[PDB]
Formats: structure tokens, C-alpha cells, sequence
């Protein structure tokens, strides 16, 4: 058994910088990261599509986005004791991302049941070999992401709205903290999570979120 | 184990008119039926999307063919799950022709872009490499009627969404079907038998004939 553990966050909060920390460290520990450079090359920039006309974009964005997670996941599939850390999850492009962009308008009725449709199916085909046996919350501010968008400067993100990273941080909070957001998948409500703040730059002070993960991996 | 046997044809060939009289010939002939109920009300486990495609096709087509695909998928899944003796299955299309006839000209004419057709191909790709594989065809039917039959038997049948169809349209899909079926010049299918019936004569109260061509058919796979 290789344990599946999500590394979860906003936007920038800084997941890929955790997680090529975390690989660094152990022959035993394995990444997956999350496919952006397919999106930004299918240009074919769906990533920039849909951030540019979002209501045109957004579904036809998460059916690729979440196919291209579930591939990658499927595939690192194939040591002493092996952690499998996924970049995000099939959950959050669900109940974080799509449901965000239904709420807002960005997907329509028929879209959002298209999608839902979609996804249930997916599961059920692949749910019990990509089943999750931690999360790691990586909390960030809304400010502190958006910051950190500056800074990474991603061409398409450069028009993110501070209120766009509430409203993925608030379902960042009441999925993973206050463990209020409903899914469709039961076992989430019982899923151990380690929350890590992460508004501190980590880059060269990150000795205690890794102590952090490893007291969390042995208790599971 | 079953035959898995698509029913190909182009709009208003006559399918559903066809395969309703095969269910009614023989206790180990059940058939799958085209979700059409399911497009023309986006339900779930409402929108017409079905319309909203015809409306308009460079908006919503790609957000069709998923859908349609994957219903058809889940239909035709189902259907497996016939103690029959010599157990035949009539599925109404294929993924096939999902993909090989219908988004193929969609792209074509530019209904979808480069984006939205990689896109749909990768999702075709994985969605039938991994739920596909009890579905492979034994045999194909073709229901071979011109695109002016077609037409009129869209008026017919009537419905609304369709009402504006073009006959250029059905062209491009017959030729699609032609060039598949019959000339076999377009994706194991390159192998799978092929009846063709010629369905220009209307066949409701006169399809002896066609019935005992497809029991020959069957008894050769
Ligand atoms: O401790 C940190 C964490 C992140 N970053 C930077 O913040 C940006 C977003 O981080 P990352 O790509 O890891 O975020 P993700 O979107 O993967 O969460 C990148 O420029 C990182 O270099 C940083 O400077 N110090
Ligand atoms: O021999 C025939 C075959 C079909 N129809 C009519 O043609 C229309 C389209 O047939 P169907 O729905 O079976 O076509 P499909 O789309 O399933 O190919 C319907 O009004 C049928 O009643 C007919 O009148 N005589
Ligand atoms: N399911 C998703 N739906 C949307 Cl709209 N966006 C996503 C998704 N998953 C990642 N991103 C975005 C956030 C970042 O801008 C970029 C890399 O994480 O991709
Ligand atoms: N893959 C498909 N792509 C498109 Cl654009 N349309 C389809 C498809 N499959 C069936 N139909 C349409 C044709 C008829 O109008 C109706 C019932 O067969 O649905």
C-alpha cells in the first residue's frame, strides 16, 4: 500500500514548492504534479481561455483539467513505506473550482449537470484506487495568494481578483477546517488532514512543516 | 457471451423505427435505445441540450458530444448487466459514430476549434479505452437512406430542435456514413461484418425482407 495523500490550497498558496521540498527528502516519498503545462499547451491555452472568457471556457476547462489529475494519478500509481503526494485532487476541481464557477454564474444549469454527471461517473470507475488517506491543507490568505500570483507572474492569472481567491479560500476552509462542505463522497468527512500554515515563506524555513508531515504520515 | 450489433444510419434513417420491430422478433433480441430523452432534458443519476447544440452548434457542440457520448456509454453498459440462448444486443449507434461521423464534422466545419477537438479525443480515447472494451461491435448494420429521404423523415418525425436542419448537413453525415460503412476508406473495425439495407422505401408494414437479411447476418458472425 502506497498511501495517497492530497497536498490541498488556494491558488499560489504554494503547493509546488512543498511538494518539490517533500520529494527532495525520502526514495520512499513521490510527487504528483498537477498537469499545468498540458492546459497551457493543449496556442490551445485552455488555462488562459477560460480565465479570459470564463462562462465561454470553464466547462470544457474542467473536464480537461480533471481528466488530464486523474491520468497523472492513475499513472504514478506504477520501497519501505511509499507516499504517493498528489498536487490537488479530483475533490477540489469538484467542490472547490467547478462548484465556485457554478455559483458564479461561469457554468450554466446544464453545464454544472453535465459535469457533475461526468465526474460521479469517473469516480466510480477509478474512486477505490485514487481513495485518499490524507490531505495536507496548505493555508494561505486570500492576500498572501494573490501576492504570490504577482510574483509568479503566470501570464493567464494576472487578472485574478482578489474576491475570486475568497471564494476558493472559503471553500478551502469549510471543506478542510471547518469540515462543513458537503461531498458526495463520505469517507472525506473522516479523512485525517494536517493544516500548515503557510503565509510565511517556507523556501528556506520549512524544518517544522516537514517534522509536521512525517509525526502526521506515521500516524496514519 | 452476447453479440453486440450497432444500428448506424444517418437522422431519421429509420433506427428506432427498425430496431422496434427487431425487439418484438425473438426473446434473445433486446436493443439500446439512443438517450434522446435524456438530451432533450439535462437531468442527472431541465436543459435541452440537444437544442442548444442545434441552436448554436459552435457554442455548445463540444459540450454535446461529451454528454452524448457518455450517456450513450452508461446506456449501452447497462444494457450488458440478456440467460438468453443465442443473445443479441441492437445498440441504436456507437461510439463510433459518435466520434468518427458527428464530432468529426462538427470540427470539420469549424462548430468545434482545435482546442475543444484534441480535447474531445483525448476524452474519447480514455473514456473508451477504459469503459469500453465489453462494448467492442460484432457486427454493424447500416441503414443506408439518401440525405433527401432523411430530410422528409426529419419533417415527419417533427421534432422541434431539428426543424432547421439543412440538407448539407445530412449530406456530410452520409458521406461520413458511406465512406465508413461501405467504401470502408475512413479510426478491429476495419474488420467488424457490415449489412448494408437500403432504407428508402418505407418499411413499417413491409420489412420481411430486411428482417430475414439481418437473421442471415446474424447467422454468420
Ligand atoms: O515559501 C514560498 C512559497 C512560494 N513562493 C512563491 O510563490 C509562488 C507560488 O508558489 P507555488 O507555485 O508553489 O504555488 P502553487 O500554486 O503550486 O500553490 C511561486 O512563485 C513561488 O516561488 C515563495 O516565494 N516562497
Ligand atoms: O419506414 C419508415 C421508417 C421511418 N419512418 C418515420 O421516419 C421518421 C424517422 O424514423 P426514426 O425515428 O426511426 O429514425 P432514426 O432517427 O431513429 O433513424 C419517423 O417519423 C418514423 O416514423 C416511416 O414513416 N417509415
Ligand atoms: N478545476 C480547476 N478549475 C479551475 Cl477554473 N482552475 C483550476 C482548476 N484546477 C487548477 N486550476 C487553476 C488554478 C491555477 O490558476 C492553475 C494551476 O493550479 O490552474
Ligand atoms: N454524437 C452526436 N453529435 C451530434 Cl452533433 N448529434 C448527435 C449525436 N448523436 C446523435 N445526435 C443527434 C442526431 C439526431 O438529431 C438526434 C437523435 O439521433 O441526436
Amino acid at each position: 500500500r502506497i498511501k495517497k495523500i492530497s497536498i490541498e490550497g488556494n491558488i499560489a498558496a504554494g503547493k509546488s514548492t512543498f511538494v518539490n521540498i517533500l520529494k527532495q527528502l525520502s526514495e520512499d516519498w513521490e510527487v504528483v504534479p498537477e498537469p499545468v503545462a498540458r492546459w497551457s499547451n493543449v496556442g490551445g491555452n485552455v488555462l488562459q481561455m477560460m480565465y479570459e472568457k470564463p462562462e465561454r471556457w470553464s466547462f470544457t476547462f474542467q473536464t480537461y483539467a480533471c481528466l488530464s489529475r486523474i491520468r497523472a494519478q492513475l499513472a504514478s500509481l506504477n520501497a519501505e513505506k511509499p507516499v504517493l503526494f498528489f498536487e490537488r485532487s479530483v475533490y477540489s476541481d469538484r467542490y472547490i473550482f467547478a462548484s465556485n464557477l457554478y455559483e458564479s454564474e461561469s457554468m450554466n444549469e446544464t453545464e454544472w449537470t453535465i459535469y457533475q454527471d461526468w465526474h460521479d461517473w469517473m469516480n466510480n470507475q477509478f474512486g477505490q484506487s485514487l481513495e485518499l488517506d490524507g490531505i495536507i491543507y496548505l493555508q494561505a490568505t486570500p492576500e498572501t495568494c494573490l501576492h504570490r500570483i504577482y510574483l509568479r507572474g503566470r501570464n493567464e492569472e494576472q487578472g485574478i481578483p482578489l474576491e475570486y481567491l475568497e471564494k476558493l479560500h472559503y471553500k478551502h476552509e469549510s471543506w478542510l477546517l471547518h469540515r462543513t462542505l458537503k461531498t458526495n463522497f463520505d469517507y472525506l468527512q473522516e479523512v485525517p488532514i494536517l493544516t500548515l500554515d503557510v503565509n510565511e515563506d517556507f523556501k528556506d524555513k520549512y524544518e517544522s512543516l516537514v517534522e509536521k508531515v512525517k509525526e502526521f504520515l506515521s500516524t496514519l
